[PDB]
Parts: C-alpha cells; structure tokens; sequence
C-alpha cells in the first residue's frame, strides 16, 4: 500500500497517494487535474460521490467501475488506477478512477475554431471507431455529447461519460420507448457532426418539447412504416395529434457541407432507429475514405453484464467493488 496524503478542494476530502500532485479542480463525483510522478504525464482523477449510498449508487459504482476496467480502446477512456484510502473492506467508503489527460474536451474546442470538413472526417471517424468497439461489447452509452469528448493537441478523440444535455439525445429516449436499440448513439454523432459542420447546435431545444418539436421540424414526423411499428395506441395517436411535420432535405439544410457528409448525416438522424446506419457501417462510408482501415478498427473482449440482472444488497455490491479494485491491473 502506498502512502497516502489529505487535502481539501472546494470543501471536498481528497486522499489520493502520494504518486498524484498538484492536484487542481476540474469538475463538479468531482474531477481534477494532476501531475503522475511515476509517468511525469498529466492525469484525471475521479473521485465517486457517496458510492454506496443506496442500492443503487451502489450497483452503478460496481457499473462504472467493471465497465472501465474492460475498455481497452485508442478512442475509449482507459484506466490507469483505480483507488481507495481504505486497508479493508470494513472501512471502504471512497473510489477514485484515474485516466490520462487530453487536453480538453469537444465543446471547449468548437466554442471558437471554426473547423474544416478533414476536421470533421476524423473527429467522427474516431467517435465512429470508439463506438464500434463499445457497441461490439452491448454497451450504449446514451448520453453521447460534445462535453463527454475528450481531444488532445492532434485533435484525438476518446470518448468517455463525465456522468444542455438533451440536446444529443434519441428521440425514442425522451418519449421512455424502453428497449434502445445502439443507434441511439448513432443520432448523438449526426448531431454532433451536424455541429461541427455548422458551428451550430442542430437541436438546441429549451425544455423536453420544444426538443422534440426541433426534431420533427427536420426529420419530419413518422411515416406510416414508422407508426406501423408502435405497439402502444396511446402513443399511436399521442404522435398522430403533434403537427404534421414533412421531412426536410438535408442538402437543403447544410448547404456548403462534403455531399458525402450530408450524405451520412440522412443516415445517421433518421427517426426509426431500426432504419439507422450502425458505427461498423459508417466507418466504410466513403465519407471516411482518407481514415478507413477495416484492420485497425478493433472490437472488445466479451463483456460479462450478468450483474445487470442482479438484485443484491448494498454490502455484496460494495464488496463485489473492492474486490475489483484489489485485482486491477494497469496497462503497460
Ligand atoms: C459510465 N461510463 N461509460 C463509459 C463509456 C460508455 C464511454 C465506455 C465511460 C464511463 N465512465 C467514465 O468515463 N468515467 C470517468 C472516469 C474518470 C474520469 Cl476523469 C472521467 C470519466
Ligand atoms: C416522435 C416519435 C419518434 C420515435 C420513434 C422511435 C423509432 C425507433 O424504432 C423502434 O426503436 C426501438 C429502440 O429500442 C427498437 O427496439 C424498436 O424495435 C423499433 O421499432
């Protein structure tokens, strides 16, 4: 056990080992920046709001933390360590994640540079890539924004979850469908990419309803094969009593974009999800010719999510945590 050192930021207890300096605020779990003595690199720490306050701050600990433990991907936060202050799982009440520092994230770089198409091309080509690892492994992120972004000096991207946000997300999220197919995070990229292509938020709503109005605006509201699908009557008509929305054409709306990014953006934000170009599918659009390479475009060890079924006490999930941190291996 190495030995570790208190400090106070921002009225929060931070006990980190003495491997991690200067640490400084970032985020409010709450973030912050330090310099790693045994790597001389900038790193991120995490530390975990009361983890174990309920059953289920509990099991989403457990969540988060096996989750990092199994990315292993360029475009995918990494874990470098993981710790607590505590000797035994008696006393264990804290979790602190740590990953290396890029830079900044998307917002803070979009928020000024105007950016060019190869700009584009690579920047969602890496989320595209990310992504086609993540999905490999049955995760969906659900909540793919600018802010969960992290880009370094060579505009390298890896996508992480820190944990207005709505503005990225699936339509059939902010009406609870319940099911989610992985092209959720597919309509997240076509807004961002919309974006970066603009300069622009695609749907900056004001609330849940003008969100979705926004959307309908663009996309138009279902077509018949679209409603064909809805089992609930009370939705059928719920969507049958919104205005009646004709879909726009996008080479209409991004006017001076690549025709080969307007191109994918139809097949990114199309309302039916089930009719959404998948991550594997658009890495082999030609609007990625320059970045493309079906052989260095991996995909994830399987990913035992048994767990995610599992009703358990707050003491068996805090334990199955501990467990996981004692046994964690860094990379090379
Ligand atoms: C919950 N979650 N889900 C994912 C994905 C889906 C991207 C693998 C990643 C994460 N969690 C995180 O990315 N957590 C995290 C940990 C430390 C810092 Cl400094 C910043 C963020
Ligand atoms: C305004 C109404 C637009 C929302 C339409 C939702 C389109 C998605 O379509 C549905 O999505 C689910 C996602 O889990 C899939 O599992 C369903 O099988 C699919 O039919």
């Amino acid at each position: 056990r190495p030995t570790f050192y208190r400090q106070e930021l921002n009225k929060t207890i931070w006990e980190v080992p003495e491997r991690y300096q200067n640490l400084s605020p970032v985020g409010s779990g709450s973030v912050c920046a330090a310099f790693d003595t045994k790597t001389g690199l900038r790193v991120a720490v995490k530390k975990l709001s009361r983890p174990f306050q309920s059953i289920i701050h509990a099991k989403r600990t457990y969540r988060e933390l096996r989750l990092l433990k199994h990315m292993k991907h360029e475009n995918v936060i990494g874990l470098l360590d993981v710790f607590t202050p505590a000797r035994s799982l008696e006393e264990f009440n804290d979790v602190y994640l740590v990953t290396h520092l890029m830079g900044a994230d998307l917002n803070n770089i979009v928020k000024c540079q105007k950016l060019t198409d190869d700009h584009v091309q690579f920047l969602i080509y890496q989320i595209l890539r990310g992504l086609k690892y993540i999905h490999s492994a049955d995760i969906i992120h659900r909540d793919l924004k600018p802010s969960n972004l992290a880009v370094n000096e060579d505009c390298e991207l890896k996508i992480l979850d820190y944990g207005a946000t709505r503005w990225y997300r699936a339509p059939e999220i902010m009406l609870n469908w319940m099911h989610y197919n992985q092209t959720v995070d597919i309509w997240s990229v076509g807004c961002i990419m919309a974006e970066l292509l603009t300069g622009r938020t695609l749907f900056p709503g004001t609330d849940h309803i003008d969100q979705l109005k926004l959307i309908l605006r663009l996309v138009g509201t279902p077509g018949a094969e679209l409603l064909k699908k809805i089992s609930s009557e009370s939705a059928r008509n719920y969507i049958q009593s919104l205005t009646q929305m004709p879909k726009m054409n996008f080479a209409n709306v991004f006017i001076g974009a690549n025709p080969l990014a307007v191109d994918l953006l139809e097949k990114m934000l199309v309302l039916d999800s089930d009719k959404r170009i998948t991550a594997a599918q658009a890495l082999a659009h030609a609007y990625f010719a320059q970045y493309h390479d079906p052989d260095d475009e991996p995909v994830a060890d399987p990913y035992d999510q048994s767990f995610e079924s599992r009703d358990l006490l707050i003491d068996e999930w805090k334990s199955l945590t501990y467990d996981e941190v004692i046994s964690f291996v860094p990379p090379p």
